[PDB]
């Protein structure tokens, strides 16, 4: 697959952006509190954020788009997995998803 060049980069902050203003992306900012949910990190062996992304992001870490992918993945494989399909919390990983889908397509 095709390296991610610096322009490509760019394009990756803009999608990283609009993820982050998104109005369904809050549960999805920061890393889940494990104040707020005390069996999270017991239950999902791979956490994932929009945060830890962004850090990742900015010190290049991503080498090709499937990577970069394969994160946001896990951020919404994640939220289905802990969360019955009845919660908000489930809601905002079906609306930020097909979300993420449009701007990725547009992204390319
Ligand atoms: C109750 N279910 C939940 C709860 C949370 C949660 C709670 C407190 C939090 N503080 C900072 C982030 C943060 C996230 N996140 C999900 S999530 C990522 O959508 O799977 N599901």
């Amino acid at each position: 697959l095709t390296p991610l060049t610096e322009k490509d980069y760019e394009g990756l902050k803009r999608v990283l952006r609009s993820l982050q203003a998104h109005k369904m992306a809050w549960p999805f900012l920061e890393p889940v509190d494990p104040n707020d949910a005390p069996d999270y990190y017991g239950v999902i062996k791979e956490p994932m954020d929009l945060a830890t992304m962004e850090e990742r992001v900015q010190r290049r870490y991503y080498e090709k788009l499937t990577e970069f992918v394969a994160d946001m993945t896990k951020i919404f494989d994640n939220c289905r997995y802990y969360n019955p399909s009845d919660s908000p919390f489930y809601q905002c990983a079906e609306v930020l998803e097909s979300f993420f889908v449009q701007k990725l397509k547009g992204f390319k």
